[PDB]
């Protein structure tokens, strides 16, 4: 049954969204333009502008190199995929009849595979893009958000977030836009085939993820090194600020942020986007929808994300406009109440979409029988999802800011040394996960009962229908990070590092944020995906209680421990070779301990390109060599289990990891900034308890930037790359068990 | 079918063999008895027996006291099983048809409520008694290892390997002798009941278990408050030795050693032995052997554990009368050794019972249905547990010893810092897990395949069929500890020291590979009591793919992490009350630091008590809630996604925190020995090396000696409680469904 809303007006409103999106985006752009600075106090603007200069053309470099290989890697991986795929049926031209209706038929399978292909190449480029664009605004918003820490904190913030506005309204709209086009592109060839029309559009979130996974993680060690041995040296050893121009490593640290926690970051959350605005695309198609040629219902998803970027764009006005920011304690809460405007605004939006865009009753696809549901039971599918992320963002707040008590009595721990620190970082990380757990688990619940897979897969993309503001909040960190980096490198007054700081410590609640988002939705998009790979591979049960099941369960709850054992390893050896080097200029350039001779900055950003380049390889290949190493010796049922396994185990210390490194970073904040009695007491900065606190830090930044983040792309991938190689699997796979 | 060895020979071997182990043992404590000492080198003698008794006064003191609550604890649950075992028929007297054969008449499940709970009690004080009989021994032989370390390193490494024999032996026979003789006065009342006898005999390993918990985390807690408080003040603050008797927390250090390490760890392995018999016993029950009465193959797994301990004396031998140690690089070597002659001999063992214990053709339960099964096959399965379990000592030793590189690349980490020295720690971890994880995979594929549940379960015997040998080499471990403390504490020569650090550095080592069979044991066994759940409570098939079961699968993975922060957590508050307290009279006690006025040990042994009996309460209310909280709510095929989850997440971040914590250990001892260059290099004690060593030692303690182990329980003891308050789960509980 038609929905309220014509086909046509879905047509035009889906891509006037976007457009108006990137728009908005690109006026924050504008309104950021008019700080100005120039390399040609005219000494402070001129040396922020000569140390943006070269944080810019680092981070451009890294990218650059990246993205080369990464791009090697997606060509070839694209071949894989069109020859796995078209195997399935000898590469023949002929059609079949559709799997979904015997009485009509569809286009050959050998079509799936090509176009499989382009939407896999499609996601890859757009999710380059993502972490690119990302990486242009924040590089060019850092020392402007320095020079308005002049003015005050409050100045500062507001570039800062407007900035971080321009990345998230410009990868939403991008991602919305591409995969509108790519649609309506394949329509073309498939015509009245939907089923296979989406089934091929579900490569371009492999593409989007599959880049994500390099990018964190090469982002991610490049950071991590630079940030561990800079602190290390400079904090622990040498008793000098951090982010001092007289540190070899950080211009290396600063290229950091840009690097891993904005480009790797945006691929990843767009991986996120794409991933499941994928998965429910595949299950609607193959339902009512897709059955009865229903567009509007059909792209229900992309209506949804389109409401989202209006929604956001109206919440954005509320930090922007109508509110300033005056004192330090309000950061966090203008960066919370952006969440809290965006949900409640988001479920009205909602349930004006459920309203216009569903016919009042229809049916979804439920392994293999037609489930009856209702319009307003799918209304609360995407909204149990919305609200999760909300809890999720309060939970994660209250364990990662020194606002609250967590943070303060690890900080506190310090008091006996950094083992104490240590403990009592780990123990908050294990606490945290509880709350989130729960509110994924009742998600999965609801939208489980109410629409099976389309349900859960429409809930992850509730989580993320505030996408845009997610993003804002996230990435007005790492540029607040660069603007202290900056304020320190220009010797500006104390006064400018204090705001940045304050900024700052507000980020890494914020990315720790933002990683509870990316983690919910990870866990949501992947069981959907998860159901729809078991259709796929027409596997009739998956019983936990078999030998091929269960071997995949605890062989995939283990998959997340070795991915983060060589990912936490490659810190480790690369920032020892980091401190080795820090400690090596100190001690034998003269004149750079005193100030009067400048740094090797180029060879600290070696260290940490050749590690990056090189160690990403291994995880990279253990993510996506698994499904298929899985798939074809052991078989479609072992690799459920798999799949169950990674989900449910990767979570855990995905949370833990993520927040034990962001209390960490923010206990140490806290003794840093003296804002209390308490905090006075725990400094001055260089006390034993403050050296404590850096301890814990530095021994968090990979925990929570390079395995905990990725960590997420491992579920999500390794999911969306088993429904894409599902009928390959079931046809040539399980080959150790059809040899014996 | 009939074996070749008839009823009356079982009846006759098992206790004979019990027996034996019972007399090795008093033969052991014999020899060491030999070694003299008392407070009526001369002086030295004496302040090694006034020292030996002061840490025998406070182990005893805190067993008391802890027991006292563990007991109380374990009548209260004794009432609940009965009651709530009781209700399923209403607390009927009489009869019904039997839950495994509707056509057969059993006794009134009322009967089966109330040997539950006998069986119950009965395991708690086994398990009890195993706990205290390990600290006596341990607390006997202590002082006995140090004065024998004036003689030479071998000298004291038997001494001390006598001792942790006779706990080995102790426990191992004693666990044998009385479930052997509680299924004989069962058998007085259930006649040809199988079914239901060996259903309420599997309440021992509940009981086991339940107060083994307690044990794990009380003594956990207690010990590592201490240990943390003593080793931070002493070592890294004031420069001075470790167990230097000016430190006020070095007695509850040494205490600890006895009460968590020893204690605990033996009511831990008493749980695992009893869980993977009574778990074959139900299964075989139900299976030919128990329905056609064949005494001699039901009783198989008992005839397997008996066939242990002979060839654990035989194995003894090896090291005790046929060879000696001249080097310490000969002690590693030593008692890896028990464990290759251990496994060898025992697979001779298990071969020659398979063939005169078994008949050749015969079923085994199997979700309803009887499979054929072969003696050779079941052979395969104890086998393959047992080769498995072996598989997983030397990999943990790879992990753990400073002999390898993984351990003196942790030590050598230290030289940029405490934070690479727990980055490195914290990978390592990580990555021990892949290869006991694929062993335990590979263990669970032969033995499911084979013979099902029962396959399993037998597995898990298998791997714990060298009990007393493995025992043995653990236990080694603490006694040497108490040794070194003894030999610091009683101003004995610095060689003395360093025989016992090198005996010290081999045990740590050895329950590392003692937890790695404690948690694949109970992955096995937890698998084997997870189908049987499924069969007690008529699921049909448990489907990953349902709301019920994967909202239990996502919870339960999270539990495991819930119960670390817990525990990390109050060791983290425990230690840091210590180190204010150390400090405190090292400040304020004039004389202590120079030598001349004695330090208040009992202030500190009062910290870690306090600590420890409170804060063990809440980790022992989530594990035994878990199941009684989500069976009556939620239902049964929730609980079954909580127990699958439990055990393939637990699984993980419990061997990776027991070889983290080892590890760091090592790579301490490594440094404080210098019997390298490299070592030497790091040193000498007291350089910022050592302490960065120290820093993730103390880390590594609640790591390793606190919540890693107590995992393995945590995974084994909700297994087993879900199987026995199936029944009344099945019957009375789901609540929350039957409600809405
Ligand atoms: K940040
Ligand atoms: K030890
Ligand atoms: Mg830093
Ligand atoms: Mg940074
Ligand atoms: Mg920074
Ligand atoms: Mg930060
Ligand atoms: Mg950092
Ligand atoms: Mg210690
Ligand atoms: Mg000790
Ligand atoms: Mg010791
Ligand atoms: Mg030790
Ligand atoms: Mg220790």
């Amino acid at each position: 049954g038609a929905a309220i809303l014509p086909d046509l007006g879905t047509e035009i409103l889906i891509p006037v969204c976007a457009v108006i999106g990137i728009a908005f985006a690109l006026f924050q752009w504008l309104l950021v333009s008019k700080v100005k600075l120039s390399a040609v106090d005219h000494n402070v603007v001129v040396k922020c502008a000569e140390i943006q200069n070269a944080i810019s053309e680092g981070a451009t470099s890294f990218l650059f190199t990246e993205y080369k290989y990464v791009g090697i890697f997606m060509v070839a991986f694209a071949i894989l995929i069109f020859l796995f795929l078209g195997s399935v049926e000898g590469f023949s031209t002929s059609p079949q009849a559709c799997s979904y209706d015997k009485t009509k038929t569809c286009k050959p399978a050998l079509a799936t595979a090509i176009f499989s292909t382009v939407s896999f190449l499609l996601g890859g480029v757009t999710s380059l893009v993502s972490g690119f664009l990302g990486m242009k605004i924040a590089t060019y918003a850092n020392a402007r958000t320095t020079l308005e820490a002049r003015k005050g904190v409050g100045k500062a913030f507001i570039t800062a977030f407007r900035s971080g506005a321009v990345m998230g309204f410009l990868l939403a709209a991008n991602g919305l836009l591409v995969l509108y086009i790519a649609i309506n592109l394949f329509k073309i060839y498939y015509g009245d085939d939907w089923g296979g029309l989406f089934e091929a559009i579900d490569g371009y979130g492999l593409g989007g993820s599959s880049m994500a996974l390099f990018g964190r993680v090469g982002g991610g060690i490049y950071t991590k090194a630079a940030d561990v041995g800079a602190d290390l040296v400079g904090k622990v050893e040498r008793n000098i600020p951090e982010d001092d121009p007289r540190n070899p490593a950080v211009i290396a640290d600063n290229v950091g942020d840009n690097v891993g926690d904005i480009a790797g970051m945006g691929s990843d959350l767009f991986g996120s986007y794409a991933e499941s605005s994928c998965a429910a695309l595949v299950v609607a198609s193959i339902s009512s929808f897709g059955l009865n040629h229903e567009l509007t219902a059909m792209l229900y998803p992309l209506i949804v994300s389109s409401v989202g970027i209006l929604v956001c764009l109206l919440t954005t006005l509320f930090a922007t406009d109508f509110f300033e920011i005056k004192a330090v304690k309000e950061i966090e809460p203008a960066l919370k109440k952006q969440l809290v405007i965006s949900t409640v605004l988001m479920t009205i939006g909602v349930a004006v979409v459920s309203f216009v865009a569903l016919p009042t009753s229809f049916t979804i696809f439920n392994f293999g029988v037609q489930k009856d549901v209702k319009s307003w039971q799918l209304f609360l599918c995407v909204a149990v999802g919305l609200w999760a992320g909300l809890i999720i963002g309060f939970v994660t707040e209250y364990y990662t800011s020194n606002a609250y008590s967590p943070v303060q009595d690890v900080a506190d721990s310090c008091r006996t040394g950094a083992a104490t620190n240590v403990i009592f970082g780990l123990a908050l990380g294990y606490k945290s996960v509880i709350i989130p757990i729960f509110a994924i688990a009742i998600s999965i619940f609801v939208s489980f009962t109410f629409a099976a897979m389309y349900g859960i897969a429409v809930a992850a993309l509730g989580m993320l229908s505030t996408i845009a503001t997610g993003l804002a909040i996230d990435a007005y960190g790492p540029i607040s990070d660069n603007a202290g980096g900056i304020a320190e490198m220009a010797g500006m007054s104390h006064r400018i590092r204090e705001r940045t700081d304050a900024l700052d410590a507000a980020g890494n609640t914020t990315a720790a944020i933002g990683k509870g988002f990316a983690i919910g939705s990870a866990a949501l998009v992947s069981l959907a995906l998860f159901g729809a790979f078991v259709s796929r591979a027409s596997i009739t049960t998956v019983d936990v209680l078999t030998p091929k099941v269960f071997i995949g369960l605890i062989v995939g709850a283990m998959l997340p421990y070795w991915f983060s054992a060589m990912t936490m390893k490659s810190v480790g050896s690369a920032a020892l070779k980091m401190v080795e080097e820090v400690r090596r200029q100190f001690n034998t350039i003269p004149g750079l301990m005193e100030g009067t001779a400048k740094p090797d900055y180029a060879t600290c950003v070696k260290i940490s390109t050749d590690a990056s380049i090189k160690e990403m390889i291994p995880p990279g290949a253990l993510v996506m060599l698994t499904p298929l190493v899985v798939g074809i010796l052991f078989g479609v049922e072992t690799l459920s289990g798999v799949l169950a396994g990674s989900l449910v185990s990767g979570v855990q210390i995905a949370i833990s990891a993520s927040n034990t490194g962001g209390a960490w970073d923010n206990a140490k904040k806290y003794i840093e900034a003296g804002a209390s009695e308490h905090a006075r007491s725990l400094g001055p900065k260089g006390s034993d308890c403050h050296k404590a606190a850096v301890i814990g830090d530095t021994i968090g930044d990979p925990l929570k930037d390079t395995s905990g983040p990725s960590l997420n792309i491992l579920i999500k991938l390794m999911a969306v790359e088993s429904l894409v190689f599902a009928p390959f699997f079931a046809t040539h796979g399980g080959l150790l068990f059809k040899i014996f």
